[PDB]
């Protein structure tokens, strides 16, 4: 089998990216951000407290005639950018993009935070991580990608993130018009149960690329693209006015620049994202500060190449056996 899905950005900055997925039966549709850093598929729902729901579509396992409650699971989570959602488990069916998996697990919220209240336009979370990640207790659930691989023609899943426009989440085979060149192939660690792999170095604008290893996760649920000091610095030294704010969170600068491309390594390969790209826009309403999409991971404790870094790719996800990442220049 295979399933096909479009991704679309939030808003203007691609501050995130939604997928729809059908939950139940008859299915009930829910947006839901894609996320290769964590391993829960959680969902605003009718067990939601009222109060936290702001806009969002909900799932009610009490209208899906396949919705069994997985007695006594329960599930909670946090995320690096200080979130989290809690609730209880149901098991249901879920399609994406024509691919069906039966007896997902299906995480209901009874909380949530603010940062996901205040987003009317994610339902929910589909974590693609590994499945050791998974909150659930007593009884760790699968991912949906974990699930369906058997039945997949391939073992992998592909994401092609759009810049300011819709891309495409493909399980069970690679799209071999959706890349140009070929796609180069590098080792992951899932030690921590992330997509982990070892970029060989980096480039800003057209200077040189210095070889270095630089261990990161490829994070389509994080917004930015964070790397260590020393390269982030570089990078907005080329910029004239950039500098780190503490008081607005990172490293801005002014509005009217014209930001250098940032090239990453994959092997002997390299991946260059454009410039417009690192633009996140003013940083409140009408400022002529802008926030930049490249930041130093420093006290993250892991570097992290997100949607900025993804979405200049063609990025597969090879759940073979031993597991590997490739990326392609689109």
């Amino acid at each position: 089998s295979t399933g096909s899905a479009t991704t679309t950005p939030i808003d203007s900055l691609d501050d995130a990216y939604i997928t729809p997925v059908q939950i139940g039966t008859p299915a009930q549709t829910l947006n839901l951000d894609f996320d290769t850093g964590s391993s829960d598929l959680w969902v605003f729902s009718s067990e939601t407290t009222a109060s936290e729901v702001d806009g969002q579509t909900i799932y009610t396992p009490s209208k899906s005639t396949t919705a069994k409650l997985l007695s006594g699971a329960t599930w909670s989570i946090s995320y690096g950018d200080g979130s989290s959602s809690s609730g209880d488990v149901y098991t249901d069916t879920v399609s994406v993009g024509g691919l069906t998996v039966t007896g997902q697990a299906v995480e209901s919220a009874k909380k949530v935070s603010s940062s996901f209240t205040e987003d009317s336009t994610i339902d929910g979370l589909l974590g693609l991580a590994f499945s050791t990640l998974n909150t659930v207790s007593p009884t760790q659930q699968k991912t949906f990608f974990d699930n369906a691989k058997a039945s997949l023609d391939s073992p992998v899943f592909t994401a092609d993130l759009g810049y300011h426009a819709p891309g495409t989440y493909n399980f069970g085979f690679i799209d071999t018009t959706a890349y140009t060149g070929s796609i180069t192939y590098t080792a992951v660690s899932t030690k921590q149960g992330f997509w982990e792999w070892t970029s060989t170095g980096y480039a800003v604008g057209s200077g040189t690329f210095k070889s270095t290893s630089i261990d990161g996760i490829a994070d389509t649920g994080t917004t930015l693209l964070y790397l260590p000091a020393t390269v982030v610095s570089a990078y907005w030294a080329q910029v004239s006015g950039a500098k780190s704010s503490s008081s607005v969170g990172g490293y801005v600068f002014p509005c009217s620049a014209t930001l250098p491309s940032f090239t990453f390594g994959v092997g002997s390969a390299r991946i260059v994202i454009p410039g417009d790209y690192i633009d996140f826009g003013p940083i409140s309403t009408g400022s002529s500060s802008c926030f930049g999409g490249i930041q130093s991971s420093a006290g993250i404790g892991i570097n992290i190449f997100g949607d900025v870094a993804l979405k200049a790719a063609f990025v597969v996800f090879n759940g073979a056996t031993t597991p590997t990442l490739g990326f392609a220049s689109k």
